[PDB]
């Protein structure tokens, strides 16, 4: 059972409307699926929609800023809460204790390392909660080929790879993520 | 003028001589031209090769291990000195603080969680210090395909990508991180 989902993406809002259009319809099916939306907090880009769209479908929305970026001033003004912490080692472990799991919409390297790092969290056995890649149109093919290439390179366990779900539906990787199992190898 | 080089790398030698041998290669490099290798500190896999090879040609290597890791046996018993520090955090952040310059060799996710964050942190402008990718074979080429697709689709700006260096060659990706400047845009 998840009741909080953490999501990673770019602080950008990217180069084509079908970004902004994947982080509304995110947004709006995690209220709608009562699910807690726990994020890092910002009004910008993508952090913005997805944080806007669950606010608007009614959902609850944590908001997890470092006070670098709060005082930076890009800290979202219409949260359920929104907490200020200590560098961003602080906000990335808080963000992770806040969910169930965690998705990654399409973002850049901040969004790569909030990912990255969470999934080496749980390769290492600090947590055991799914992760999965929003797909928008082909944006994360050639990572998810080089995430593969990992696997028969031998540098990733299988079973660490399957950590990851993907898919293009918010509504299908959220009953993937809610499912994920290590027993499905 | 670089002085010592982080190298990045797997904990795993990879399923083919290839990765075994450009380790090699670069730590037998940056020894023979006067570089200090900081590193994770390890004894398996490419962190083992890499550190080996820098010491056989004569090179100080440092090696910054998390007590968890060293606890877990994992850390080299021949180097310059071994640095054991409290927490994951901590290593990175001292990795990088004794490093003038970052090269991924292949490895997993411990690899590019380390890249991305140390990529984020000159993003941020924490440091001015280049990366760079050893390429060995096609092994980054779908990495660099996305890298590429992130400034094509506007999440990373191109001053950005361009801190990220690559080549095939330990010489010639030397060369070009020790001469990287912003100004080369």
């Amino acid at each position: 059972t998840l009741r909080s989902v953490c999501v990673f993406c770019g602080a950008s809002p990217g180069a084509s409307p079908v970004y902004q259009e994947a982080a509304v319809a995110l947004g709006r099916h995690l209220a709608e699926r009562g699910l807690t939306l726990v994020y890092g907090g910002g009004a910008v880009g993508l952090m913005g929609t997805v944080a806007d769209a669950a606010l608007a479908a009614g959902g609850e929305v944590i908001g997890i800023i470092p006070q670098s970026l709060q005082e930076a001033e890009i800290g979202h003004k219409g949260l359920t809460r929104l907490e200020v912490v200590d560098g961003m080692h602080a906000r990335k472990a808080r963000m992770a204790e806040l969910a169930d799991a965690f998705i990654a919409l399409p973002g850049g390297l901040g969004t790569l390392e909030e990912l990255f790092e969470v999934w080496t969290w749980g390769q290492l056995g600090y947590h055991a909660k799914p992760l999965g890649l929003l797909e928008v149109n082909g944006f994360y093919d050639p990572l998810l080929t080089f995430l593969d290439h990992l696997v028969d390179e031998r540098f990733v366990r299988a079973e660490h790879r399957g950590m990851l779900q993907r898919g293009a539906s918010p509504e299908a990787l959220l009953d993937a993520l809610a499912a994920w199992t290590p027993s499905v190898a």
